[PDB]
Order: C-alpha cells, then structure tokens, then sequence
C-alpha cells in the first residue's frame, strides 16, 4: 500500500556524470561510450548569451580547450562536434560504466526521473513530468545545466532530457539528447516565456484509478459523460483535452477496477466542481497529474 | 529555483541489494563486506508467523537453508546469527561494491531515502520522514521486506532503516540496521496499529522558509509571538511542541531570509487558525512536514556527493 512520487534508481546514471569546463564555465556532461554530451552554451561568455553565434564560437575552439573530469581523473578530448543544441565531445576513453541505453524524445505528460548534478557530482534524484507547455517544474540551482532526465526499463536507460536553463517563472527548459529543445525555447538569453500551463487530464484520471485500487471510492458518483461534454467542462478548468488515445491508454486500469473511463471522467468533473471538502486522495489535497497510466500500473497492484 | 521532494542518489546502495530466500519466503538483503543483513522473519512460515520462537526456529536452520542471490551469482552462506530483529548471514565473498558506511538510528522527524526493492532488484527510490508515531508513509508491495533507508554525507552512506511490515492503515514499520524496531512494534502477525500521528512543527517551518526563499511570501505578516504562546496553538492543532533546540536549528534560515523563527511561527499560527484562503504554498494546499531544516538548506544551496 501507499503511493509515492517514486524515481528510478539513479545508479546507472551516476556512473556517467562528468564535469565539463570551457574557460570560466563549468557544467555537467553525460559520458556514454567515448562521447561526452553537454549543453553547447558551455562555450558562451557573458557577452554571448544575447545573440550567440555558436558556429563562430565553436570554430575558434580546439580539443584541448575543453576540460572533462570524471571523478578526479581527467579525460582527454580528441574531437568535438555540435548537434542542434548539444555539444558532443569525443574522448580517448570509453566509459566502462556505460549502461544499456537509448535516446528517446518524450511527449508532454510523460514522466521521468531527474539526477540533479553540480560539478559532475550527483546531488539528488526526483520525479518530474513534461508539462503541456513543454517546461518542467524541477529543482535546479546554478551549475546544474547538463543534468539529465531518464527512465529505466529492464536495465536499459532511456535518456529523454538534458537541462539547459531556467525561465523567468522558475520553471525549466531543456532538450532531448539529440539537442532538440522541448517546446519553442532557444538557448539564448532572449525574452521567452512559457505558454500557459494546463493540467494533464489523462494523468489525473490514472491517479484517480490508483486511489480506487488502494481502496478509496468516496469521489465516485452515479453519473457518466460523453467524451466531448467532459472536454467542454474540463477546458474551463485549464485541463488538457482528453482524446480517444487517452481513453484507450486507460483501458487496463478501467478493467482492473470495473469503472468505465467515461464514468471516472464524470467523477473528475464533480471533483472539479466541488473541491475535496476537507478530504484527501492518496494523501493529497489537490488533483495530482504527474503520474502516468504506466506509472500507476508500475507502483500499484 | 524550485522545490521538490528529493532523494539521495541511490547508486552506492543499489550495489548492496541481494535477494535472500529461505524456503518459500523470499525477500531482500543488504550485502556489506562478507555479511548479508535481512529481516529475521525470513525463516518463518505463515504458521510460524503467528507466534514465532526465533532462536528455536534459527537453531534448526542451517547455512545451506539460505539461498543468497547477488544478481545472477549465488553467494554461499558460511554462517548465520541474529542481532535483535535482523538476521546476519556471513557469506564466503566480500561485496566488492561495499561503500563506506555506518549504521545509525534516526529520530522522529528526520528524513531519509528509501530504495524499494523486489527479489533483491531495486525498482524505485523516494524520500521519507520517520513520523512522530514511528511509522513511515512509504510505498511498498509484497516482497519489499528488506528494503533500506539511508542518508549520504560526504562519501559515507548512513543506513538507518530496513523494512519489515505494513500496518492496517497502509503505513510501514521497520528496524534500524542493528535490528531494533522503530516504535512499539513486534515482528509477528498480531493485531498492531499505528498510534495517533502529529505534525512535525520544525519541518513545517523549514518548508515555509523554503517557500520564502522561492518567492512565496503571502503568508508573512507584521506579527511575532513567543515559544510559550505558539506551543499552545501547536498542541491544539495536533502539532509537535516547538523547543528552543528547534529554534536554534532554524537559525541559518531565519538569518538567510530575514524572518525570525518566532516571526515565522506567527505566520504558521495564522495559517493553522485561518486556513489557506484559496492560495497554495509551493504548489501544495497542505502544510508539508517532511523536509528537515537541513533538507531545505541543502536543496537551496547545492551540496553534491560524488
Ligand atoms: O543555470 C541555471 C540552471 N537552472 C537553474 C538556475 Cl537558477 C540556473
Ligand atoms: O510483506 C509486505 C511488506 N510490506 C508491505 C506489504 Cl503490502 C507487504
Ligand atoms: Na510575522
């Protein structure tokens, strides 16, 4: 029993965290095989963050301008190239702790674990979701750029995020491990602001199914709803539209509890209208949207 | 910026988790040097669990009755002994991934990370607090017994918890690594219940300081109070008493934000009396009490442990 925002064990990722230094800038890199991946703004000075010309800054660098430190061993760089917004530093030594891994670009509403790091040394691990506005609500201080997000499935680590910057509202933006930003953001110190955030509707429904599974039914009701009527109500609370894809993804949790998806949608509608009335659901006094249908099946019965 | 329930990196502990089987019962063990630590109830059947005599049950078991699996390698048991409620299995091979470590016993209100495991295979990590009633609100399914709680300081893993059992309210109970239970619990299938819990006052205040550090300032007011006056409020709302020791501990946050502790207790006092009035604090409608003062400082400073 119980229900916790659970992260994946971080050990396979700890083994790949290194420190990358260019000039006065130091941040984190991801050492897989003989390549070290880090944000390309490691090569920007103070003067460059407004309108950096990355091709022009990088052509002026040679391999020995990059200091890569793994533990207290120094790694020697033997090549460097840029892919979108990530720098790829070829090093002379393959990481002996390299896990089985792949790179995956995730969709809004997907969750992952974050290993927050500073100076190539891991600080802590926590669970996050990619918000509908393509930001994440993380916990990052100066020096954490290059921290990475991941899932683990059967000892294979799927890397899906690397941290690049904090937006003015205190939320965080980054790229996949191919250097493509999530959302409309750029590695530039320009005025950019996240779109209005919305609640991940399909995750809330899954978290409600999770509450039924741990034995709580107080919020159910005898009503049902059409898909479109539910979406007309839910968008008035800044909830994401719920699609037929979302309905199918919830099929298994529906069957395990015996509550049709559109019936649980009716329950959510009433919860949005009533509030919780001093009760809690899985220990929370708000509707929780950072567990996915997959996460719920993982942690529950 | 940002504030998240944050666990320590679990790598040093992942390398110590092994599966331990004795009969049908199979659970998780902690492998350090040449000893495997696990709950002593691994030797009991469901019949035995109702009124076990552990030394009698243990005098009958022999080394070969303990199947220890470190991943895919079998470890061979060459000895067995019992310290309080944990069983110590001497094994033939020292663990090459043994980190620097200590066994420590924590206090109610202190936090720790839990590496949840199943068949000696780690599956998740999360952050927990020892509640004043000596339970933890974890997330465990069957097969989790033997999972361990820890803190990391510098290079050293401080082991503080190992999971033994779930209570009927859905919360969890365990021992330290020397086998002493947290709270008035016994390792037998009997009628056991968590006592009434209370809220960890010093932790709520720490979390209010984290909110101020992160720009949530709406609950601050012009008022102040005294330790005596506040503690009367705390007892009324089922909060732990606030001691002068607690105030001293909150010092580095009171200075760093400019809000004195009794100044912040004035805010907490109003929050307990008047409610939240529709607003949130750090994205929560509840007053969070599972961040210690050290947790707040360390997350809002940047301390790393390689
Ligand atoms: O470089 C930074 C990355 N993340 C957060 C901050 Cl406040 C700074
Ligand atoms: O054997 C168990 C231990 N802890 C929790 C559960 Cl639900 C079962
Ligand atoms: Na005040």
């Amino acid at each position: 029993s119980g229900f916790r925002k659970m992260a994946f064990p971080s050990g396979k990722v700890e083994g790949c965290m290194v420190q990358v230094t260019c000039g006065t800038t130091t941040l984190n890199g991801l050492w897989l095989d003989d390549v070290v991946y880090c944000p390309r703004h490691v090569i920007c000075t103070s003067e460059d963050m407004l309108n950096p010309n990355y091709e022009d800054l990088l052509i002026r660098k040679s391999n020995h301008n990059f200091l890569v430190q793994a533990g207290n061993v120094q790694l020697r760089v033997i090549g460097h190239s840029m892919q979108n917004c990530v720098l790829k530093l070829k090093v002379d030594t393959a990481n002996p702790k390299t896990p089985k891994y792949k790179f995956v670009r995730i969709q809004p509403g997907q969750t992952f674990s974050v290993l927050a790091c500073y100076n190539g040394s891991p600080s802590g691990v926590y669970q996050c979701a990619m918000r509908p506005n393509f930001t994440i609500k993380g916990s990052f201080l100066n020096g954490s750029c290059g921290s990475v997000g991941f899932n683990i499935d059967y000892d294979c680590v799927s890397f899906c995020y690397m941290h690049h910057m904090e937006l003015p509202t205190g939320v965080h933006a980054g790229t996949d491990l191919e250097g493509n930003f999530y959302g409309p953001f750029v590695d530039r110190q320009t005025a950019q602001a996240a779109g209005t955030d919305t609640t991940i509707t399909v995750n809330v429904l899954a978290w409600l199914y999770a509450a039924v599974i741990n034995g709580d039914r107080w919020f159910l009701n005898r009503f049902t709803t059409t898909l479109n009527d539910f979406n007309l109500v839910a968008m008035k609370y800044n909830y994401e539209p719920l699609t037929q894809d979302h309905v199918d993804i919830l099929g298994p949790l529906s069957a395990q509890t015996g509550i049709a998806v559109l019936d649980m949608c009716a329950s959510l509608k009433e919860l949005l209208q009533n509030g919780m009335n001093g009760r809690t659901i899985l220990g929370s006094a708000l509707l929780e949207d950072e567990f996915t249908p997959f996460d719920v099946v993982r942690q529950c019965s």
